[PDB]
């Protein structure tokens, strides 16, 4: 019921040295996360672009700490306009990108804060917070309208250039993703409608899943542990973080991490390293 997040692998498949390390982390607040020092464990990954999700926090209202990060002086909020310890998401990079835009374009899904794209030079970043669709399944439908306003969006981005999507993207693709597959089928995170929802996305805008490409059987790998009866002690998870690319990076894939132990969330971070 344990799970090892393997070595560090830094060099591509034809032996190409990683030039960036893309770090995701759903922070479940960036105020209740600085606290418990995550912000700390951050500084020691030092990526190079870091895409936070759900941080309950508008960009005005953002702590003194965050702009003082060491490498990440490039900073980009989206937070629900009249709001706050609601959804929300950042995206810090050393580097500052040719391009940012927020949302995905469609009115109804760009209300609250979820989505940040940053364009670079070769490939194009999108962060994001999928909707949950709630306790009793009440957000369900808005959910099944999102996830075909997104995966319409990401193929047009796709057109453009290669894509990286990193963030909370709550939905477990498979049985192997969450420690209960057997009783969790009728709950947020693993309803039919969810589950082939993410499938259909990897299937249209040509995307993999990074971390189940390169470890296809490795199981008990989670992102996310309910605070309840401390569920990450008994690593009762759900692997809700993802790091989905196009098909022509994958040459660039060096590895596709899980940081089980670090703390600050009841999210570990993944990171990503490329070679590009
Ligand atoms: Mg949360």
């Amino acid at each position: 019921a344990l799970y090892e997040d393997p070595p560090d692998q830094k060099t591509s498949p034809s032996g190409k040295p990683a030039t960036l390390k893309i770090c995701s982390w759903n922070v479940d607040g960036l105020r209740a996360w600085i606290k418990k020092k995550g912000l700390d464990w951050v500084k020691e990954e030092a990526p190079d672009i870091l895409c936070l999700q759900e941080t309950k926090c508008s960009e005005n209202k953002l702590p003194a700490e965050l702009q003082e990060l060491p490498g990440l002086s490039h900073q980009y909020w989206s937070a629900p306009s009249d709001k706050e310890g609601y959804s929300g998401v950042g995206l810090l990079s050393r580097q500052c990108p040719l391009k940012v835009s927020y949302g995905i374009g469609d009115e109804e899904h760009d209300q609250e804060g979820r989505v940040i794209v940053a364009e670079f030079d070769s490939f194009v970043l999108v962060t994001a917070y999928v909707p949950n669709a709630g306790r009793g399944l009440v957000r369900l439908e808005y959910r099944q309208r999102w996830d075909e306003a997104f995966r319409k969006f990401l193929k047009g981005l796709a057109s453009r250039k290669p894509l990286v999507l990193c963030g909370d993207l709550n939905v477990a693709h498979e049985e192997i993703d969450l420690r209960n597959p057997k009783g969790n089928k009728k709950n947020a995170g693993f309803t039919p409608q969810e589950r082939q929802g993410f499938g259909e996305l990897l299937q249209a805008v040509p995307l993999a899943d990074s971390f189940r490409h390169l470890y296809p059987n490795t199981p008990y790998a989670y992102t996310f542990w309910t605070y309840m009866m401390n569920a990450r002690s008994k690593n009762v998870g759900w692997r809700l973080d993802y790091f989905l690319l196009s098909h022509s990076l994958l040459p660039a894939l060096c590895d596709s991490k899980i940081r089980s132990k670090a703390l600050g969330s009841d999210h570990c971070p993944i990171t990503l390293y490329l070679a590009l």
